[PDB]
DNA sequence: CCGACGTCGCATCAGC
DNA sequence: GCTGATGCGA
DNA sequence: GTCGG
């Protein structure tokens, strides 16, 4: 419908980020990109566009000229551009981001097959996402998200009864398809005024089962790794997955849960109607603000429908969350 | 005109 | 060796 | 780049 126009916002998106390094001109480019996608006509012009909350001047004159011509000049430029290109490239490797991009590029190093040579050259991070660069970049049927939630409930169970995990993310909202797997868990011994192996004991399990595969980065309270299906009998094996765990305090559960499961929108949407009813909302805690804007103490949270109620609103089921 | 634009855990770097 | 900054992906 | 105090 209008998807030349989205595309080519979200293309220049990525070069603010990745090239420019200018994370508010990525942010105002796909904001305007979202916009426009959810906008049920076909454009006719920029200044129609301008309408819209996101898009300003700059904008509608790029959408005339794509209009009028078919292309931006500008976008056509940069594509051409061996180091620009290189640099945007390569960011699509997890762990490489605009700063280490630009650091490989400098010296010669343009693609994932001179990534592949300079092994030494990368961390951690960087070589993890370099191996499974094609699976990352895959999707998750939700059939196969269920097998994988199959695994961590029962792995988690089965170290301690007593752990609470939830798989929050697109997931938990009943899409169809996921990009990543969120697990928050927590347990009835950890609290804000409270032990520091309650993460690793998990991710120990994970491991020992070989469901977690690889480590991108593990703490007392978040992991970071990978995770695959294991091989159905003599079939083709599944795609390495993304996978966070979260170790959240008890009193803190649900507003984790709440964030975690989203989406963007509807996070947004909550916390507005909580900021005009006097709330505040973070990922941790539900705070009133005072007469004069000073905000409580955190209120006692058991549930979400405890957060739903706090600020007078229906609740909504995490299928009705997308926005 | 000109500052905000989310904030943070973890890995690693820079400086001392 | 320690502390704070930076990069990164949330 | 866009918005708004
Ligand atoms: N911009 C963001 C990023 C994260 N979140 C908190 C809520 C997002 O819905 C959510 C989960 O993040 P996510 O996995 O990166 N995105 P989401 O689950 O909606 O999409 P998929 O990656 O599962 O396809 O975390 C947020 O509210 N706003
Ligand atoms: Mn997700
Ligand atoms: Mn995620
Ligand atoms: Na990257
Ligand atoms: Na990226």
């Amino acid at each position: 419908l209008n998807g030349g126009i989205t595309d080519m916002l979200t293309e220049l998106a990525n070069f603010e980020k990745n090239v420019s390094q200018a994370i508010h001109k990525y942010n105002a480019y796909r904001k305007a990109a979202s916009v426009i996608a959810k906008y049920p006509h076909k454009i006719k012009s920029g200044a129609e566009a301008k309408k819209l909350p996101g898009v300003g001047t700059k904008i509608a004159e790029k959408i005339d000229e794509f209009l009028a011509t078919g292309k931006l000049r500008k976008l056509e430029k940069i594509r051409q551009d061996d180091t620009s290109s290189s640099i945007n490239f390569l960011t699509r490797v997890s762990g490489i981001g605009p700063s280490a991009a630009r650091k490989f590029v400098d010296e010669g190093i343009k693609t994932l097959e001179d990534l592949r040579k300079n092994e030494d050259k990368l961390n951690h991070h960087q070589r993890i996402g370099l191996k499974y660069f094609g699976d990352f970049e895959k999707r998750i049927p939700r059939e196969e998200m269920l097998q994988m939630q199959d695994i961590v409930l029962n792995e988690v169970k089965k170290v301690d009864s007593e752990y609470i995990a939830t798989v929050c993310g697109s997931f938990r909202r009943g899409a169809e398809s996921s990009g990543d797997m969120d697990v928050l868990l927590t347990h009835p011994s950890f609290t804000s005024e409270s032990q520091p192996k309650l993460l690793h004991q998990v991710v120990e399990q994970l491991q020992k089962v070989h469901f977690i595969t690889d480590t991108l980065s593990k703490g007392e309270t978040k992991f970071m790794g990978v995770c695959q299906l294991p091989s159905k009998n003599d079939e083709k094996e599944y795609p390495h997955r993304r996978i966070d765990i979260r170790l959240i305090p008890k009193d803190q559960y649900y507003c984790g849960v709440l964030y975690f499961t989203g989406s963007d929108i509807f996070n947004k949407n909550m916390r507005a109607h909580a900021l005009e009813k006097g709330f505040t909302i973070n990922e941790y805690t539900i705070r009133p603000l005072g007469v004069t804007g000073v905000a409580g103490e955190p209120l006692p949270v058991d549930s979400e429908k405890d957060i739903f109620d706090y600020i007078q609103w229906k609740y909504r089921e995490p299928k009705d969350r997308s926005e």
